[PDB]
């Protein structure tokens, strides 16, 4: 044929427009080859409707410049052109453009300088089933600026997934627009891996066996780079000779490519090894095979170490359903999961979104830059989690960025740059134009590591690499700086300020370090670095959950001088305690940096607010238990716990052993006037201190709702006996309640006294907190034992109504 096939996204034009020109957002939903991207822009530019610029973000820089190098060959122009493009470290726009594909944050940096964003009338969010935190920022920003002024500017949101529905959850005026093509029914067959079989054996006996048995060409998704290199060699050895490999990831040869996406040639068939790009973003032709090892490698953020790790799991179901339909858009197709069925069945139905897995130091930095005081503000698909925006809140503080709940002036100045937030610290704490232009090599490294195997981080640093130097010319630039000239003998103490957690200290055998931040950090045995005890290792690759990492760049200190230079690093910590162990008092002062302890020193005479602090964490090293705890005291701390249960309503100070430990410094230090020795650490009036937690009010609520005594019909007054989980109960002979029809009750009525029931010679004779019943129920066979044992006593049959003898 001569005349080319006009592509399904032109068949689904008119509704867009439709829809375009009538809502402030457009969902489209179409297959990744349809050509959404690589036509349907110029039509919308075209569109009288649309006015004026439009953008197009892409997930990727790879995925950026084939749209709008692709998209200019159409109107037969080269890019920069009418359709130009702008990257983290490229520019291709002229007075000309109409159309822009941006990547790499490149759309927050526009929204940020202009939030009005003026002259553009749609923007477009591209490949958004992958939901990027970048895109999803994008999306939150977008939906500001149109409850602004910009109630013109139109949104398209393209997804190549078919159906994206927590998106008209969030968005239910949104007119979805659905561009589909042919796919056909794929049987889904499930298969576990053995445990005695390594993953790559396994995988290519899987799909050696398929081969076999079934027709056609099969593509084997697999979690990355290095397993399918693997499994590629396990399979070479298990297929026939009409079975071509073919590869296929971002750094491969070009035509290997093709080679993989490109039908096999006559007379052969295809197995293609490829990640999950193949997914959704790439088509391969003339499969109608899958297998599907169901595990994906994700990035996730570790809000204890600060770290961000590579990790491998199960992927969801409905991507393994999206792998499955990959069999399925030639033919009737065959999809072979490489885990079992009923596990199949119980894997999350969705995956999980970077926003959630994610380091948010960053995005805080964008939020509150763009005037955002609470993430919850704006509208996210998912909600950032409150785990890691608390440890980004934390880290912003680490670095100076934050002042109470805004940006500090360093921060607005952090913000500018765009950077990651400890590198823009980095390039900002920078005090001269020398010590500038050191940061921004530095920063330019560490966001471009070298790709050799060298852990010293000045090595790096006296590489001339152009490309680094591009970036490190830029970076000064937004900072504002130019003509300093860089040294190496600069660089620690930049470091230090921004990775001061990653302060690292040699533990006992060459190669083990421990980081400021307590975790272990690990060097090879046979590094030049690990021949020295202290090191800064902004670089650090987390094998997975355990708080354990490779260091992968670093560089080497002499603490002295750092913490001569950087006084800041270093926090001073007195204990006083009595060991039990060896019967002696045991007063020590720490120098610690972070949880890696410097010096310890014997303790020299301290004034009295340092014995008494000393104290506390002696305490907070003994436990509790050193302190004075009567009956009372207890009591107190277990009515406290009560009232929080039985009347939630008000505010109880929590008073587990752990809120008291971490608070001995509010509650308990204050009443240590005239503590001069560990002796004096008993005299502490411990129910007073508790009660001092409770203002006056408070104090006659407590008293009054969870009473320490309870006045019975007699006017005996007698002790409730409180109980972190049992009812609080009662003891009482009976023939002092006499007169009372209704059991007894505390804390507004809602909680009634166990009341146990003792005869006069204060033996229980009934456990009731249903006192009415007991009168009505066991009552008639008490009183007949009462006449017989104690005859002396009066046993009234209506006890419930009989006067009571008033003692008082």
């Amino acid at each position: 044929a001569m005349a080319m096939s006009s592509l399904p996204v032109a068949a689904v034009l008119p509704e867009l427009l439709t829809a375009l020109d009538c809502a402030p957002q457009v969902l489209l939903s179409a297959p990744t080859g349809a050509g959404k991207s690589t036509w349907l822009p110029l039509q919308l530019l075209a569109h009288p409707g649309i006015n004026g610029k439009i953008i197009l973000l892409e997930p990727r820089r790879l995925a950026a410049r084939n749209v709008a190098q692709r998209l200019a060959e159409l109107l037969n122009e080269k890019p920069g052109d009418t359709v130009g493009y702008r990257m983290r470290a490229q520019n291709c726009v002229g007075p000309n453009t109409r159309l822009e594909v941006v990547t790499e944050g490149v759309l927050t940096r526009m929204i940020q300088r202009d939030p009005e964003l003026s002259g553009v009338g749609l923007v477009i969010l591209d490949e958004f089933h992958e939901r990027s935190l970048q895109a999803d920022l994008a999306l939150a920003l977008l939906l500001d600026v149109q409850q602004g002024l910009r109630d013109d500017l139109k949104l398209l949101i393209m997804s190549a997934t078919l159906d994206n529905d927590r998106l008209q959850q969030m968005l239910p005026e949104a007119p979805v627009v659905i561009s589909e093509g042919r796919s056909f029914p794929v049987e889904r067959r499930y298969l576990p891996l053995p445990a005695h079989q390594r993953f790559d054996d396994a995988v290519a006996v899987a799909t050696a066996e398929m081969l076999r048995q079934e027709s056609g060409s099969l593509l084997l998704f697999l979690p990355g780079v290095g397993e399918i290199q693997r499994v590629q060699e396990q399979l070479a050895s298990r297929i026939g000779s009409d079975v071509l490999l073919c590869p296929l990831y971002g750094a491969l040869s070009l035509n290997d490519q093709r080679k993989a996406i490109l039908p096999a040639p006559q007379g052969m068939r295809k197995v293609v090894l490829a990640t999950n790009i193949a997914e959704t973003s790439l088509t391969i032709e003339g499969i109608r095979l899958v297998v599907d090892c169901a595990q994906e490698r994700v990035a996730r953020f570790d809000p204890r170490t600060g770290l961000t790790r590579l990790i491998t799991q199960r992927v969801s179901q409905a991507s393994m359903t999206q792998r499955a339909g990959r069999a399925g858009r030639l033919e009737p197709g065959i999809s072979l999961h490489l885990i079992a069925k009923e596990q199949a069945e119980r894997a999350a139905a969705q995956s999980e979104p970077e926003i959630l897995q994610s380091d948010l130091s960053g995005l805080l930095m964008e939020l509150l830059q763009w005037g955002c005081s609470d993430p919850a503000q704006m509208s996210w698909l998912d909600q950032p989690p409150v785990v890691n925006l608390l440890a980004a809140k934390r880290l912003l503080q680490m670095l100076g960025a934050l002042e109470g709940e805004r940006l500090s002036a360093q921060g607005q100045k952090m913000a500018a740059l765009g950077n990651d937030p400890r590198l823009a610290a980095m390039l900002v704490s920078a005090k001269n134009d020398d010590e500038a232009a050191t940061a921004a090599k530095i920063a330019a490294i560490l966001e471009e590591p070298p790709r050799m195997g060298n852990s010293d981080l000045g090595v790096a640093f006296s590489r001339n690499q152009p490309a680094w130097q591009q970036r490190s010319q830029q970076l000064l630039k937004r900072l504002n700086v130019r003509g300093g000239e860089a040294d190496s003998s600069l660089i620690a103490p930049l470091l230090a300020g921004a990775f001061a957690d990653r302060i690292a200290r040699r533990r006992g055998q060459d190669g083990r370090y421990q980081l400021a931040n307590g975790m272990g950090a690990m060097l090879d045995a046979n590094d030049a670095l690990s021949r020295h005890e202290w090191l800064i290792a902004p670089l650090l690759l987390q094998g997975s959950a355990s708080p354990d990492a490779r260091i992968l760049l670093a560089l080497l200190v002499d603490i002295d001088e750092l913490v001569q230079r950087c006084p800041q690093l270093v926090q001073q910590s007195d204990t006083v305690e009595w060991d039990d162990a060896q019967g002696t008092l045991k007063a020590w002062r720490r120098l610690q940096i972070g949880q890696l302890t410097v010096k310890v020193q014997p303790l020299a005479k301290p004034s009295e607010d340092e014995l008494h602090q000393a104290m506390l964490n002696g305490i907070r090293d003994k436990g509790l238990s050193v302190l004075n705890w009567t009956a009372e005291a207890e009591q107190l701390r277990l009515r406290l716990l009560c009232a929080a249960k039985w009347l939630p309503e008000y505010d109880w100070p929590a008073v587990d052993d752990e809120s008291l430990l971490a608070a001995l410094e509010t509650w308990l230090l204050p009443h240590m006037t005239g503590v001069h020795s560990l002796r004096g650490l008993k005299s502490l009036d411990i129910y007073q201190a508790l009660r001092g937690l409770l203002d006056w009010g408070m104090q006659q609520r407590l008293d009054s709702e969870l009473p320490a005594h309870y006045t019975v019909p007699t006017g005996s007054r007698i002790a409730i006996r409180y109980h972190e989980d049992n009812p609080p109960a009662l003891a009482v002979r009976m023939q002092e309640m006499f007169g009372e029809a209704t059991n007894p009750t505390i804390a507004q009525g809602r909680v009634p006294l166990v009341l146990e029931l003792l005869s006069p010679a204060q033996r229980p004779l009934q456990i009731t907190r249903d006192l009415s019943d007991f009168w009505k129920g066991a009552y008639r066979e008490v009183q007949k034992e009462m006449k017989g044992r104690y005859p002396k006593h009066v046993w009234p049959d209506d006890p419930a109504n009989t006067a009571p003898t008033r003692r008082t």
